[PDB]
């Protein structure tokens, strides 16, 4: 199943064919030069030696020098042009693949990790590029070499050529059966690999359990046995790998010796002089390598095309499905969660069960709970990063999923100290998507209201300073201030803040708190605060623990009573 | 700094020299056969053209076959013997390395995970073996080849030999400067490598942060720019390699052409016949790959030896130091922790601060706290898995660190459902540390008292059934029962159990609870229980939260009052 998916891959290189033609003529001319080198070397030098070498002997070195200059030039041109085509095609493939990955659910990003994801992407792209390019160049160049060497062989005493071509099927089938016999079964030695991995793993905390049990000699004996086993397995693998090649080499020498013995038959040395037999056998020795190269590159073609297929499968699986198609721009902000039921993949215990809550506009709602609880899940669900597994939430008389994903996600802004900064200038990062729609004067006024004047003055480039640099030049407080400024500039109707990830150990936090209060004063919001002042200033507080509401009552009455809530706040 | 650390490595193979000598004679004879092939081919073939064609032309195909049989036999023998030596030396090295890591503190097992430790060890061992073996075999074989081909060259018209040997220093410095010029530095492309990862992770979990911006076009443009840059960098690297190689090829051809033009000078064709020049040039061509490999193996030797050096550093780094040297076997069990202060590496907030507690013998102490709290750290410190950073704990009038590590860890037994199962038989895993000192009748009686009769009867081999199999054949309840049986058989004076990792969703738990109560009835212990019945049956309960005691009082009085503790138990 490779032809169909190679044909499907043709369009991404269809307009890129001038480089292919340039490489395809460069490689053919390269093989032609390679054959023509032997052509003008061996017979001319070994036949002009008979009282005529005075001219051809000094003629030869210039020919050799020019031929090698041509061969090197063609090699450089072909490699550079194939690299150009491969770079352009991987550029296009990476671009489309990243574009597809950006607009697809967050769960995929969760159940992979950034490092392994990007390693997969880049490594697989370069792998398919290298495999396909190598297969193409080897097929073209070595097929041209085989054709040229057969042409020269038939032009020089076709009898040896026909002997070789009739011996070819026997040698080929012998090599095929030997190679098939000498391929091992890689489905048993994994038991030893897994066993040693477990003994390292089940006996690390089990080393604590080995120390607790006191046994150290038993582990050494067990590792002795398993290491002896894996050493034996590896030695057997090396023995197979080293018994493979000499058999093929010996069969090749049987073929060459049979050809030489056929040459021993008379009536053909009459037309065969020293130069002719010399060039014929040199042609055979040169032809030795290309066939092995051809088989190995068919193998690597299959290998790389498998990776191309799995990359296509990765590109094809699902997307950001917009089943709603009921776009409602400029949402009023009627927030009310009901019948919330969702769980992480694989797990069978839902994070929330029949959770019901209301966050009316114009009122302040405080989210209080332990770190690592379901508050983060609820906040993510409010932004519809991951759709609720069960239940439905209706906003302003319409379902949350009914509204367009872009429309819903645009009306909500989340500000947190853990919001990383995009690798762009500070002015650019303040307007990550509204750079062209925001006036410079308005942005400057917002930044002045963002309490960033002290940071702007200290900046070398002021408001145009390049922020980011993998977080080396940006601090946590600066990142939080930039996030607050971005939220204020966006001025979304509903704001959900996650202060749990923030650290309270801040030297200067009063200004940040005042700025946050000013930003949240005009627009109603429900933030998960972690400060006593913010909790006290909240208009309404709902007690929810472990994704469930345990106590219901007025926030002011609960604060005045100072019961379980006060003790919990004092403890944490 | 390679000679000294290679000399330090000599003892591990010093007794192992018969295989080295066998390989060293096999490789020399292989190179001799390689030279002797061209030897008896070319001048004798020329003598065939001199009216002696029938005599030698039928004689060649048998010499060729015999020579290739000898070459293949020597290749197989040398590869097999070198593999045997390498396998045995890495066997010894792996054994010693595993023995060293067994007795060295726990933090290593944590700060590298099991995969990035064992893959490290196995890959590095096979890497150093392959690198050293390849360097040795290439140096010996290819030096023998160079010596033999120069011997033939001097034996046949030494003029060309001296003409090339005088050119060798000229060519070798040009090759050295050319190779250096194209040895690029990898200093800046990592910025793009990290930049693409930053761009991916910025909106991966920050799709809502991408939605905070509200657009994806900016991300697509940024990825366009960065992908163009990285494609250009890869283009430049490929171009550098593809201009590097043909320059050396062309310089080699200049050298060969100059040799041929020197042969064009008269007064030396008088002693040079067609076969002589043929074999001379064949030798010159054949030497091309040898010197390339001989010049390249330095890099591979260094690359392998660096991995060997870092393996030595890993084997050297610190140890399980027993600073106590005050072994007190058969401890009474006077448990009292005081001034406990310890933190994880890197962090600046200690897990516990001036923690003081007492667990007198003959009394039951219950450890109650939230999941993931400092109870696990306290339990680990009681077993001295990781020494306390600050403070001191005295047991039975002597410091905890004063007693021998083996002696201290032997007197304490930890039973939990997460206890890993050793890859051995059920009977073997029951006495994983004291199999030889345990009577069969006593083990059978303990197993009968272990409530394992139902599982033993269902086992195909009964008590001799092979447990483990990477946990496929063992269930969580069976693992917990086996751990309880092992603890009962050991019958340590002090038992610390971690029931937090256990799962309460067990179909049959009454028998396990009864067995645990029977095991803990005779010997006093302080276990971290998670069941209401176990908490109620506890003689003394201490309220500790966040590594600190908030409330102090009688357990019975607190239970009767049913205040904060009852509400916390009902909630969780
Ligand atoms: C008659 C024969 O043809 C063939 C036909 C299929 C082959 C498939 C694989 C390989 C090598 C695989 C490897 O090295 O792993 C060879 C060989 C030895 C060169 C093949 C030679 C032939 C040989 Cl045996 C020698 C020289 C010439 Cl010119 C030749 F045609
Ligand atoms: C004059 C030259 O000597 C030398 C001396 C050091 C070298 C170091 C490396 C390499 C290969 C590098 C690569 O392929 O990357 C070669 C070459 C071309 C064969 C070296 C040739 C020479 C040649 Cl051109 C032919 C035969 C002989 Cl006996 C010989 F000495």
């Amino acid at each position: 199943s490779t032809w169909q998916t190679f044909r499907r891959l043709w369009p991404t290189i269809a307009p890129f064919k001038a480089g292919l033609i340039v490489a395809g003529v460069a490689l053919i001319l390269n093989a032609a030069s390679d054959t023509f080198m032997l052509s003008l070397l061996k017979p001319l030098l070994d036949d002009g030696f008979g009282k005529t070498d005075r001219s051809v002997l000094v003629w030869m070195p210039l020919v050799v020098i020019g031929l090698m200059i041509l061969r090197g030039i063609t090699s450089y041109v072909s490699s550079y042009c194939i690299s150009w085509v491969s770079g352009k095609v991987v550029m296009t493939m990476r671009r489309r693949l990243f574009g597809h990955m950006m607009g697809m659910p967050v769960s995929f990003f969760d159940k992979q990790s950034t490092g392994t994801l990007l390693s997969r992407i880049t490594y697989d792209s370069e792998q398919v590029a290298s495999s396909s390019s190598g297969a193409l160049i080897t097929v073209v160049r070595e097929g041209a070499s085989i054709i040229g060497l057969f042409i020269m062989m038939f032009y020089y005493s076709w009898q040896l050529s026909i002997i070789l071509i009739v011996l070819a099927p026997i040698v080929s089938i012998a090599i095929r059966v030997v190679s098939k016999r000498f391929r091992n079964i890689s489905k048993n030695m994994q038991n030893t690999m897994g066993q040693v991995t477990t003994s390292a793993e089940q006996m690390l905390k089990g080393h604590k359990e080995v120390l607790i049990f006191g046994g150290q000699e038993v582990e050494t004996k067990r590792f002795d046995k398993v290491s002896n086993r894996m050493r034996l397995q590896g030695m057997k693998m090396v023995s197979a790998s080293s018994i493979s090649d000499p058999i093929i080499q010996l069969i090749a020498s049987l073929a060459l010796a049979f050809v030489l013995y056929a040459a021993s038959f008379p009536s053909v040395m009459d037309s065969l002089t020293a130069g002719t037999i010399t060039v014929v056998f040199s042609s055979m020795i040169a032809l030795m390598r290309p066939l092995k190269s051809l088989t190995n590159v068919n193998a690597q073609f299959q290998r790389g095309m498998a990776a191309c297929q799995t990359l296509f499968t990765i590109l094809d699986s699902e997307q950001e499905k917009d089943e709603g198609k009921r776009v409602i721009e400029r949402a009023t902000g009627d927030v009310e969660f009901r019948n919330v039921t969702f769980t992480y993949p694989g797990r069978d215990v839902p994070a929330l069960r029949n959770i019901n809550l209301k966050i009316p506009a114009g009122k302040t709602v405080a989210l209080v709970g332990r770190s690592g609880s379901g508050k983060s899940t609820i906040a993510s669900l409010i932004t519809r990063f991951y759709d609720i597994d069960e239940g439905e939430i209706l906003m302003d008389g319409h379902d949350l999923r009914e509204y367009t994903l872009a429309s819903l996600r645009n009306q909500v802004a989340l500000v947190s100290q853990n919001v990383h900064l995009f690798n762009d200038t500070v002015a650019n990062n303040i307007a990550y998507a509204r750079t062209e729609q925001y006036s410079r004067e308005q942005i400057e006024e917002a930044a002045r209201m963002a309490y960033a004047m002290d940071f702007i003055n200290k900046m070398d480039n002021g408001l145009d300073t390049v922020i980011g640099e993998n977080g080396v030049l940006l601090s946590g407080g600066q990142r939080q201030r930039i996030a607050i400024a971005r939220a204020l500039l966006r001025d979304s109707p509903i704001l959900i803040l996650d202060e749990a990830t923030s650290a309270l150990d801040t030297e200067s936090e009063r200004a940040i708190q005042a700025a946050l209060d000013e930003l949240q004063k005009n627009r109603t919001s429900l933030v998960i605060a972690h400060r006593l002042s913010t909790i006290e200033k909240a208009d309404e507080i709902v007690v929810v623990e472990d994704g469930v509401i345990v106590e219901r009552g007025t926030h002011n009455d609960l604060l005045e009573h100072r019961g379980v809530y006060a003790q919990l706040h004092k403890m944490q």
